[PDB]
């Protein structure tokens, strides 16, 4: 039984688009759950269903994830440093929402600084990732079946496929293009092999 029908948390930021784009045109059947459809392109691939509503919302996020087989998580707080939750209790929803609707797969977005030191965190980065560690602690004990990507810098490099994953932080680089991680959050929805891992996107570009 090959996954068909995903949600996309986080659709509409940088890696999200991406990952949408891809998505629908690898055959997938995609809804996302957006605050503002805006947002969304008119060029391109385009979602099956669009949810508007908030992560934040229970109903919201239980509507987007209702008869699906996985979930990809990009939430993000785009460029707002604060102490923050929104992350967190975003996922706290969608992991309530997965077990009140039978879906058991998650791939879901950090960062590589819950692979490095978490002592060379950069002072304005702290907020939020303390905010990712809540999340991949939400996720890692909702006992379903989640891959943890922890990539580093996130950059606009073309699409190649070609990128390394390793499973501790160290690569060929500390850079993964946009496209190239929206490809690998699907490449976890075709394979078991990192379910239970976190996982770490590179490649020199
Ligand atoms: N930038 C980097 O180099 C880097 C490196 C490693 C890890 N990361 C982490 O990687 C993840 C993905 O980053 P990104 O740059 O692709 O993300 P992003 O551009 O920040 O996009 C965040 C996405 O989350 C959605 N969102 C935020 N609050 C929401 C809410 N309350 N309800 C519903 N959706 C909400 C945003 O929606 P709107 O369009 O409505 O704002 C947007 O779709 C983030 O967690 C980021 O911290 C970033
Ligand atoms: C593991 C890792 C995680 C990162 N996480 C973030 C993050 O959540 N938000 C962010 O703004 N930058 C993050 N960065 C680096 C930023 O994307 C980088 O400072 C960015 O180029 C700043 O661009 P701007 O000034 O246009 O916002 C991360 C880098 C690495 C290696």
């Amino acid at each position: 039984m090959a996954v068909k029908k995903i949600a996309i948390f986080g659709a509409t930021g940088q890696t999200g688009l991406t990952t949408l784009a891809q998505a629908v045109q690898a055959g997938y059947e995609v809804t996302v759950l957006v605050r503002d459809s805006s947002r969304l392109p008119s060029e391109g691939p385009r979602p099956a269903h669009v949810v508007v509503g908030d992560v934040l919302q229970a109903a919201d996020v239980d509507k987007t994830v209702a008869g699906q087989d996985a979930v990809i998580v990009l939430l993000g707080t785009r460029n707002d440093l604060s102490p923050t939750t929104v992350m967190s209790e975003g996922a706290r929803n969608i992991v309530a929402a997965m077990k009140a609707h039978g879906v058991d797969k998650v791939v879901a977005c950090t960062s590589a600084f819950l692979l490095w030191d978490p002592t060379k965190v950069p002072p304005r980065l702290q907020a939020v990732t303390d905010d990712h560690i809540r999340m991949h602690k939400v996720l890692r004990e909702s006992g379903l079946k989640y891959v943890a990507v922890m990539p580093p810098h996130i950059g606009d490099q073309p699409l190649t496929g070609a990128y390394t994953v390793t499973l501790d932080g160290r690569g060929p680089s500390r850079v993964i293009s946009k496209h190239d991680l929206g490809h690998f959050m699907l490449r976890c929805l075709t394979t078991d092999e990192y379910d239970g891992h976190s996982t770490y996107p590179s490649h020199q570009y």
